[PDB]
């Protein structure tokens, strides 16, 4: 009835509401969410059994459980949920990025069972971001500091099926089943964390010891140590669903990525399959398009660019990119087909993809300048527009599609810079208004199928692959179900 896994560090304080990437897993064991996302980009009944909207969108009224108690005894009910609410609006500025955080006006416990929220727009999107694994997940008011959340918390108590009990600082964290949980409980009663700060060490020790399972994102599980594991048949090893794409934006409105055929040679030059075999160690999916068709609203059968060097050559040779005598870069107007690939230099991985990538473009005449940055002064490239061709990644879970469309249209964003040279920029951005606005399923397919479709028939983008979490776990174990949210490790269906 126990398992043990490793973590690079310890988790606590386990702040639902100040939560780190490192955090991310356990946030998802303790704290619950309003309503749950699904695979099929809907959200169902959680700690809110029901919800109504006014006919303007802008109030949502939610109608909560009754019998729910937060892990010390104490009731879950609107007035703590509005005290949660309140305490994550109090620091609203950490939260800019999610879109909700900006919306909501006013929370208001009715009763002890109705909540409101009272929205600055019709933002449909609403309820999956409330299904997110933060910040709008609940914690007893009890354990707030001086009645906020953002200068601290006492103990991390949620609603959730997992009790954070001990932790022994750089030794272990220990989670135990809530015995008084108002859900489907977990057949396992312990889950211990060892704390192994270096990847290779976390991978020896699962190979060898009493660890169970490993389970995260490349920074977590490296992707070398994955592709190893997964050839190996004494371990089982479980890659997700895609969550996010991992691509290239190209700046529209700069030259020569201001010419269509260019952005279409990129997109043929890049060997991706390659580049992913070498760079990611065979462990992720080629990317053919902005998101991946498993992701909501968007299997739209899109027409694959193929790697294929003669045609991105032959596009650029019909556009007037040329090779003098000589020479093995293209000019045009006595220009040479120069394009800068600006990156992060601390980040390991966006430097072998850029690599890979200025080899891959020598070979049909364009010459990749790469430039390396401090993170602060890549940030405001991307506000800015400074940049020819930057990394940029989706966010998949189900904040995707929406979250990463709306920030197409807000200026001081990568993608809006990315997009200003488009002729259909202003439809672009009209119908992107509508489909976060429109109440009507069928009218949001139809846009969003027009949104992504122009995107991609204009090249705006240049996909590589699909990011998944990875999972690897001794055979007894057996295998374990993946989540609508990757992160949210299903440990409930977990049998011993
Ligand atoms: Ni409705």
């Amino acid at each position: 009835d126990e398992i043990t896994t490793a973590w690079p560090v310890n988790v606590g304080p386990l702040n639902p509401h100040l939560a780190t990437p490192n955090q991310m897993f356990a946030q998802s064991m303790v704290y619950e969410p309003l309503v749950k996302y699904q695979a099929d980009g809907s959200v169902i009944p959680w700690l809110a059994k029901s919800w109504t909207h006014s006919e303007d969108g802008k109030t949502w009224t939610f109608t909560l459980r009754d019998d729910v108690k937060f892990s010390n005894g104490e009731p879950f009910d609107a007035e703590a949920a509005a005290e949660n609410f309140r305490a994550v609006l109090d620091n609203r500025q950490a939260h800019a990025a999610l879109e909700l955080a900006n919306q909501i006006v006013d929370v208001k416990a009715l009763s002890k069972t109705e909540l409101q929220i009272t929205l600055k727009s019709a933002y449909y999107p609403f309820l999956q971001e409330l299904a997110l694994p933060a910040p709008f997940r609940f914690i007893a008011p009890s354990q707030f500091k001086n009645h906020e959340t953002m200068n601290g918390i006492k103990a991390p108590i949620g609603t959730g099926p997992w009790i954070l009990q001990e932790s022994k600082l750089n030794q272990y964290d220990v989670f135990v089943r809530n015995e008084n949980y108002w859900g489907e409980k977990p057949a396992i009663k312990k889950i211990t964390f060892n704390v192994i700060p270096d990847p290779t060490t976390r991978a020896v020790a699962f190979e060898t010891g009493d660890i169970d399972l490993l389970y995260g994102n490349e920074g977590l599980l490296p992707l070398d140590t994955f592709a190893r594991f997964s050839q190996n048949p004494a371990y089982h090893t479980q890659l997700s669903q895609p969550i996010e794409t991992v691509m290239l934006a190209l700046n529209t409105a700069k030259a020569p990525t201001n010419e269509l055929a260019v952005r279409e040679a990129l997109n043929y030059a890049v060997n991706k399959k390659s580049l992913i075999d070498n760079a990611l160690y065979g462990t992720q999916q080629v990317a053919d398009t902005l998101f991946a068709p498993s992701v909501p609203y968007a299997n739209l059968g899109l027409k694959p660019s193929q790697y294929d060097p003669q045609k991105a050559k032959a596009l650029l040779e019909k556009a007037g990119w040329t090779l003098p005598a000589g020479k093995d870069i293209r000019e045009k107007n006595g220009q040479p087909l120069r394009i800068e690939l600006s990156f992060i230099g601390t980040d390991a991985l966006s430097k072998s993809m850029a690599e890979i990538i200025q080899a891959d473009m020598r070979q049909i005449g364009a010459d990749v300048s790469l430039i390396g940055e401090e993170e602060s002064s890549i940030y405001a490239r991307q506000r800015d527009g400074r940049f020819g061709m930057i990394f940029h990644r989706t966010a998949g879970a189900p904040a995707d599609p929406h979250a990463f469309l709306s920030s197409m249209r807000v200026p001081s964003h990568a993608d809006f810079q990315a997009q200003q040279g488009l002729a259909d920029k202003p439809l672009i951005d009209k119908e992107i208004g509508e489909v976060l606005a429109t109440h009507d399923e069928t009218q949001r397919q139809a846009l969003y199928r027009d949104i992504l479709t122009r995107l991609h028939d204009e090249a705006v983008y240049l996909p590589i692959s699909y990011i998944s979490m990875m999972v690897v776990s001794k055979p007894e174990l057996g295998n374990i179900p993946y989540a609508p949210i990757a992160t949210e490790i299903p440990f409930e269906q977990i049998k011993p």
